[PDB]
């Protein structure tokens, strides 16, 4: 039994709540739109819920463990994740063994509370070379995907200056760093264990051109 993908109807309050959080967390990045493209709204064309019994059990077991090490607060949070491994992730779950040891904060899995930040990672670091078909980081044609996940943060460690960690600091279960661009800092939430994140919603969308 693998993963079941369930479509949510747009009139479903669940669909509406997820699209609302995605649309409303679009922020300015002072990058000129280089990484994720130029837009100020998304055309959300599909929202599917990822249902996988085995994964959920892995996740909840770990959330209990974190509860017990954090004075009964697992500190769960709904965060967005954009990357090129989404399809692999929805079928097998997050696997930290595939993590890049050279991340600003180490070999962990990264999340953000702003959908526009996550959109910058859909095609790779800094937006890589853009969509496969058009090699366009601001492609209005190709459908993108991003996950809205339940992330178990437990006790988070606030990191300012870069630190190439392999695991959460002793006594902690996640790392939160506030990175710099050309003035704006947005938080990055990092975990180092695949089971501290569950890919709740699979969002299929397109960025939209600023209207004329
Ligand atoms: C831009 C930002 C902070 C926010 C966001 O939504 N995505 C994002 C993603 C990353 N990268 C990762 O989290 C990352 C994640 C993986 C990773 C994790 C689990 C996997 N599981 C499977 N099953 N397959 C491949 C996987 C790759 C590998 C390298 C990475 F660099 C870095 C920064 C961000
Ligand atoms: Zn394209």
């Amino acid at each position: 039994q693998g993963t079941i993908l369930l479509d949510l109807a747009p009139e479903d309050k669940e669909y509406q709540s997820v699209e609302e959080e995605m649309q409303s967390t679009i922020r300015e990045h002072r990058d000129g739109g280089n990484a994720g493209g130029i837009f100020n709204r998304y055309n959300v064309i599909r929202i599917q819920k990822v249902v996988n019994k085995k994964l959920r059990e892995r996740f909840c077991h770990r959330q209990k463990e974190v509860s017990e090490e954090n004075h009964n607060h697992h500190n769960e949070r709904m965060l967005f994740h954009g990357s090129p491994f989404i399809n692999a992730i929805i079928h097998k779950g997050f696997d930290e063994r595939h993590a890049y040891i050279g991340g600003m904060f180490g070999a962990g899995i990264y999340f953000a509370e702003n959908s526009s930040k996550s959109n910058q990672y859909v095609y790779g670091i800094g937006g890589g070379t853009g969509c496969p078909t058009h090699k366009d980081r601001s492609c209005y044609i190709c459908h993108r995907q991003m996950l809205f996940c339940r992330v178990t943060l437990g006790k988070s460690f606030l990191q300012f200056s870069t630190m190439k960690m392999a695991h959460a600091p002793p006594g902690h279960h996640s790392v939160i760093g506030r990175p710099s661009v050309n003035g704006l800092a947005y938080a990055e939430y990092v975990i180092y264990r695949g089971e501290q994140a569950y890919p709740e919603y699979l969002i299929t969308y397109q960025i939209m051109k600023p209207e004329h």
